[PDB]
């Protein structure tokens, strides 16, 4: 893990020549008491593992723990893994995970939402049986990328995690656990930027092999199941005549099969990896995707159900998505932080457009000047920028993902706001040219107040007047939005879409007045906002926020998380709902 | 109270010439244990009068009751009252009322729902203060109006209230309690038909004095408060040039002045009594009011709100008819008794069109023989009709009262059947000539089954087929209902009403799938059902089953009473509200 790069390999898959194994169950788990990973574990405790812990146990202690935690879990490497490289990989950690192997530290990772993992074949002996213990630190701080202070509690002294975001900051590792194998010499990464000639379809390639053995084959494969392109070398660009391109309701993906073949025509190493191919350009006031202007249609989401919490889920992501499809959504746009990889797949083949943003959320103070040397500097800017890499080192390749967002809601106001962010939506562009770059911008950063937006492609904008501004006052909260628009429509020639607009709703809380908490208030607020944005012909999309309730930080004006969900937490549909499906599916 | 006839007088009002002098308040409360009407009374138990008292008390033994109660209160006629002849009236007793005058027994009553009184001036002297006691007998059996057994539990030998409807059976005083004076001689009764010649409108009248005393008189006064047409005699019609009829969505009520002028030009009594003109006419398969054929919208209702159970409430009743006028609801049914008459004079200045219902629930066992020497025989019939002539004694004025309806799901498919309800319609039609007769059908009661209805004005059928036979299954229900138009339209010619169609359904509790009980299933059951009535063109009406939630007998399959409600018991609307307000709004 080093500054100004990203270390992670491709996503673990099997193969001919690949082996994979899952880690995912029961691990033993406990709390920071000492050094636990030297020992075998002393606990009745086990945590499931695609899981966040906080929810799990009942137990208020651990929901409320500050600080490391501990998994683990024996492993048995499989004799037929000798003359194979072998690692252990996470998916994720809660925030701060760490790796032992039978008690030597291993990896050492930061990030809190990407992978991270440790070749350990030197270390451990195939056959051999080691002392798999993970763990994982759930501590913010000024410099952690969602940003925080711990505290202490006068009185009675117990350790009280703050930070400036609304979802609840659940702990663990939320997602899946692997121990693979790749051949000494194998594919560690491969880059796909997809292009139209006319109707002529040309995906430039990039692939990195361990060694300089042998040479680098790919196979360009249709769904059918017939080979439509091949090429050599470890780049350049494969013509597709006649191409199919995936489409924002209409998924195509090609599979590309990149292979390590010997000095003999001999396999040696593989790997599946499916595109799709798709151009997406900013003219001006608009959003195209294959030449065609595009407008968003979906929410923000967050990773939270029932007990997992923030713990991916198969059945709910497909449930997820048959909700969308249930209502016309096209889009939605990952929620504070990277979800897991296995959702961006699914969105490839699901064809929906995804908005991808980092764990840059909270940026601010005023939910104190945020930017400075206490709390935002410039060791808080290096962590913003070491999540850009590793996020866009993961997602560069699907095509389902067509916009970054650096940061939700930062203090985008602030004098220091400009220094800070400078650097970042450059990253962005120059380690991926491909997609356009884009934050979500809060309320308080007005378009005349708001000194970073000219940096940025797109202009995401999260107003709630029906809600904060004009208290259930929607004629003068009509007022205000268009007040707003207009003015950055005027003062900007970029496209426009609201990432965030709701109202809490309690279901079935129902009222024939103007009442807010009410299922009947949220669908008029949400009915008044859409009359607004047909109106400004530089809307180039609209999600809601947000999908469904989740869990936040206890608070007196959050009843039990936030119910700005348009489905409850357990996914029924609230009102609104059905109003966005008739908006959505009825007209274009 | 006499078999064959009905001796209440007008609704009691103040005059020039009449006094009024309102008795509710709380009275002293206690429950039958003996005599308790001959001296004064011993609890701190006290219940308000216009009210129900099961709820009121928070005590299980009070709401569980079988038999008799008893309230009181000291009363004072006033000194100004001598030379005035005066009365004590209850507008309802809960079923069986008896009235004290100081431990004198003054009156014995057995409908539930109609008012009664007993002349108390030869019994006290104005200036004089007794003790007003007032008697209420909750049991019913197989010869009360609605029908029922007392029945005791084997092992703890408790009384316990059967009986055959879905509704609580809410016992007392639910309804205002009275003291007034009217002149020696004055006016009983008077009858009003309202009919139109050309664009000339004709009431014929009929009023009733005391005595034979002077002469009577008629002004009959117009909205703004002009007299548009006078008369003299007991008896004649009043001819309106270029009647304001009243409408339907638009009421008219002119004012009917009836006065007594003595010997000499002096008013000695006086009543003011308003009436709207219009015709009530079926041809065919066809309502018409004022020779425009009409179309029912709205609900069956009953009376019901949260603590004073059937007791009538002011607000309620505003609030509920806006909500009616907020959805573009057009009439509704009392269902199954006759509500408050102050409701019948508020839908007449409302204009909402009324079905008046009989207190007749339940007539059926199948929800054994029905119609037997057992359970409904010919002292049942006799109640039954006992209750037909008050209800129209007292109705037969409003202008807003529209059809009668005789009885709710009876068992009108078995032998016997037709012998009992053969003299009701009957009775009917001849009491009061003006309106076209009808009963509510069950659903056993099937087009070929009923051998009942061809002695019927207007078919008035509850189903509920996405329900009971076809649970969930919407389109095998579509088949019924079909099935089931058809045998009617083709079998009889005359018009059609839904009096009943609905689903149980619990605010909040929503479904993305077909799931009763869910706001949402309540919505498609009732879509699909209007897209049934609308290819039939021999509909005259549709009335949702029902308004809002109401509390019913103690049950497994009744969660806290009956949820087939569009508004919750506290009157908020579910997502059934809307799809209502959307189709009775937006078309004729």
């Amino acid at each position: 893990a080093a500054q100004g790069s990203a270390g992670s390999m491709l996503k673990p898959q099997q193969t001919t020549t690949r082996d994979l194994i899952s880690l995912d169950g029961l691990w033993k788990f406990a709390l920071a008491s000492t050094q636990p990973w030297t020992s075998q574990l002393k606990t009745s405790l086990e945590c499931p593992v695609p899981a966040s812990y906080n929810d799990i146990f009942a137990d208020s202690k651990i929901h409320d723990h500050v600080g490391w935690v501990y998994y683990q879990r024996d492993v048995i490497v499989p004799k037929g893994w000798s003359e194979e490289r072998y690692l252990v990989r996470c998916e994720a950690a809660t925030h701060h995970g760490r790796i032992y192997v039978n008690g030597n530290l291993v990896a050492d990772h930061v990030g809190g939402y990407t992978p991270f993992e440790a070749d350990i074949t030197d270390l451990v002996a195939a056959g051999e049986q080691f002392r798999l213990t993970i763990a994982v630190d759930n501590e913010l701080t000024y410099q952690t990328i969602p940003p925080g202070k711990v505290e202490i509690l006068e009185a009675t002294g117990k350790k009280v995690q703050t930070y400036q975001h609304d979802f609840y900051n659940y702990a663990g590792l939320a997602r899946s656990v692997w121990l693979y194998s790749v051949p000494q010499q194998h594919i560690q990464d491969i880059t796909v930027r997809t292009d139209v000639q006319g109707t002529t379809g040309l995906i430039d390639y990039n692939v990195v092999a361990s060694t300089t053995q042998g040479t680098i084959q790919v196979a360009v494969i249709d769904e059918d199941g017939t080979t439509v392109a091949t090429s050599s070398g470890s780049n350049g660009t494969i013509h597709i005549p006649s191409v199919h391109l995936w489409q924002p309701g209409a998924a195509y993906l090609y599979q590309l099969h990149a292979s390590i073949i010997d000095s003999s025509k001999k396999t040696i190493d593989t790997y599946k990896l499916a595109t799709g191919i798709r151009t997406v350009k900013v003219q001006g006031t608009q959003f195209l995707i294959n030449d065609k202007p595009f407008y968003f249609t979906g929410f923000g989401k967050h990773e939270d159900t029932n007990i997992r919490g923030k713990g991916h889920d198969d059945a709910y992501m497909v449930h997820d998505f048959q909700l969308l499809h249930w209502m016309g959504a096209n889009s939605f746009r990952t929620s504070h932080y990277p979800y897991a990889e296995e959702v961006m797949e699914y969105a490839d083949r699901q064809g929906i457009v995804v908005i991808d943003e980092t764990p840059a959320v909270g940026l601010a103070f005023s939910i104190p000047a945020t930017f400075s040397p206490d709390r935002i500097n410039n060791k808080t800017r290096e962590a913003h920028a070491q999540a850009i890499r590793e996020l866009i080192h993961r997602d560069k390749n699907h095509p389902s993902v067509v916009m970054w967002s650096i940061a939700n809601e930062p203090a985008s106001n602030e004098d220091g706001a400009r220094e800070y962010f400078a650097p970042l939506p450059k990253l962005a562009r120059q380690l991926d040219p491909t997609r356009p770059v884009t934050f979500a911008n809060v309320g308080l950063a007005t378009y005349k107040a708001d000194r970073i937006a000219d940096l940025f492609d797109v202009l995401c904008l999260n107003r709630y007047f029906g809600w904060y501004t004009q208290t259930a006052e929607l004629d003068e909260a009509e007022a205000a939005l268009e007040e707003e628009l207009r003015g950055w429509t005027e003062k900007y020639d970029k496209p426009i879409v609201m990432t965030e607009y709701g109202a809490d709703t309690v279901a079935g809380l129902h009222s024939v007045m103007v009442t807010p908490w009410s299922e009947e208030f949220q669908v008029e607020m949400l009915d008044m906002y859409h009359r607004v944005f047909d109106r400004f012909e530089a809307m180039a999309g609209e999600q809601v926020w947000n999908f469904a309730d989740f869990q936040t930080a206890v608070g007196v004006s959050r009843v039990d998380g936030n119910k700005k969900g348009v489905f409850t937490r357990d996914r029924k549909p609230k009102a609104a709902a059905h109003l966005l499906r008739k908006r959505w599916t009825n007209l274009h």
